[PDB]
């Protein structure tokens, strides 16, 4: 009958001006007003934010605008003797620090075929891709910066599509940055230096140099912005696990405690 809450980003932990704060419990959430209530999010300097679940056992709280630089927040999850909806209570309270590095947002122009990576406002590196094919496009949106593995393999069948399968594939790849859910990274991709920046290969993924994913895996960091747009694909979807950008503020804010 007791509900553990798990909080990101980490204690400590530095993350970019697109990081929201996630609350996840480890059983679904009856009352989401209560569990809302219990959340406090102090921030300096102070911003406005506001709660938006992901689905039964997460919510997302964030700012109407990208952070500002050396922001620092304070969350305090009260679930302690909190009923969370039908007899469901707080295993413990649980609290963390974080703050806000350099505003860090990198662009993917489908028109031109470059992601440049902007530094507080300032190009630093101008990188050619090749994104998702016509027929396996990538997203148009704000993809929230993730996790980055050195080696990793991503495999189509995570995401309901067979490795056998046309748009299947099993693939080893250095240096990636996942910037969705759905399975998006930023990675090295030897086989498309001649395609990058020039024609789209992949499955989705922006596919860049070896040199360029090893860059982007050392400066990047979680919660920093890449922002695809022109391509021919749909938007990522809010709810996608990085995709909160992309549900407009009237929306967010009004929530969906129900």
């Amino acid at each position: 009958h007791l509900t553990m809450p798990y909080v990101m980003p980490g204690d400590g932990e530095v993350v970019g001006v697109g990081e929201p704060v996630a609350i996840r419990f480890d059983e679904n959430i009856a009352d989401r007003g209560a569990a809302e209530k219990a959340i406090k999010i102090t921030t300096n300097p102070p911003v406005e934010g506001a709660f938006y679940w992901l689905n039964n056992r997460e919510v997302r709280w964030r700012p109407e605008h990208f952070w500002k630089p050396g922001t620092a927040v304070d969350v305090a999850v009260n679930t302690y003797g909190v009923d969370l909806g039908e007899g469901m209570f707080g295993e413990d309270n649980v609290q963390t620090h974080f703050t806000i590095g350099d505003e860090v947002i990198a662009t993917a122009d489908d028109n031109t075929k470059i992601l440049t990576v902007r530094v507080n406002g300032e190009v630093v590196k101008s990188m050619p891709t090749s994104m998702g094919k016509d027929s396996t496009p990538t997203a148009n949106g704000i993809y929230i910066v993730g996790s980055r593995y050195k080696h990793i393999i991503m495999d189509s069948s995570t995401y309901g599509v067979p490795v056998n399968s046309p748009n299947g594939y099993r693939t080893d790849v250095d240096w990636a940055t996942q910037i969705s859910y759905s399975g998006v990274f930023v990675h090295s991709a030897p086989w498309s230096v001649g395609a990058q920046g020039h024609t789209n290969t992949s499955h989705g993924c922006l596919n860049v140099s070896p040199s360029n994913a090893q860059w982007f895996y050392d400066h990047v960091k979680r919660g920093d912005i890449v922002e695809v747009v022109n391509t021919v694909g749909g938007t990522l979807p809010g709810i996608d696990g990085l995709g909160d950008w992309n549900i407009p503020w009237d929306q967010w804010r009004a929530g969906n405690a129900k």
